[PDB]
């Protein structure tokens, strides 16, 4: 199954998680897209980007992703040159910590695979 064991346990998974939500909260192209929501809920969507990205992907529906994304889009101005920033800071995380270049080519794909895309683009 999932992320707890993908990573190799509870420490693992939150310093992934912790090191991901750093990394874009300190990322200027695309800090913003997070400015009305707190720390804490930050911080649970790169939880669950990261989730979706290494193959979680059952709990977060296509129709939820665009749903849950429309006022980024509609908003904020969100592109694809974000989702790809978003996407990169997490594959730039994973290589400080260093997780094989293979298996975050595995997870390249997933997070940015292009129905995915589309759905939290609106497209
Ligand atoms: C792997 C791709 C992605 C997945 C699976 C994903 C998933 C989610 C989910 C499940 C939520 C809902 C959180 C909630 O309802 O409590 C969410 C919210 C959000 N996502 Fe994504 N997301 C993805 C990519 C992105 C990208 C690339 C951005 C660009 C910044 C982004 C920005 C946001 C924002 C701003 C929210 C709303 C925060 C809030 O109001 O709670 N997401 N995303
Ligand atoms: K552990």
């Amino acid at each position: 199954s999932t992320l707890y064991e993908k990573l190799g346990g509870t420490t693992a998974v939150d310093l992934a998680v912790d090191k991901f939500y750093e990394r874009v909260l300190q990322d200027d192209r695309i800090k913003h897209f997070f400015a009305d929501v707190d720390m804490a809920k930050q911080r649970a969507h790169q939880k669950a980007f990261l989730t979706y990205a290494f193959g979680g992907t059952d709990k977060y529906d296509g129709r939820y992703m665009r749903e849950a994304h429309k006022e980024l889009v509609e908003n904020h101005g969100l592109n694809g040159e974000h989702f790809d920033a978003v996407a990169e800071d997490l594959l730039a995380t994973l290589k400080e910590m260093g997780v094989p270049e293979d298996l975050i080519a595995e997870v390249a794909a997933v997070a940015g695979a292009p129905a995915h895309k589309r759905d939290v683009l609106n497209q």
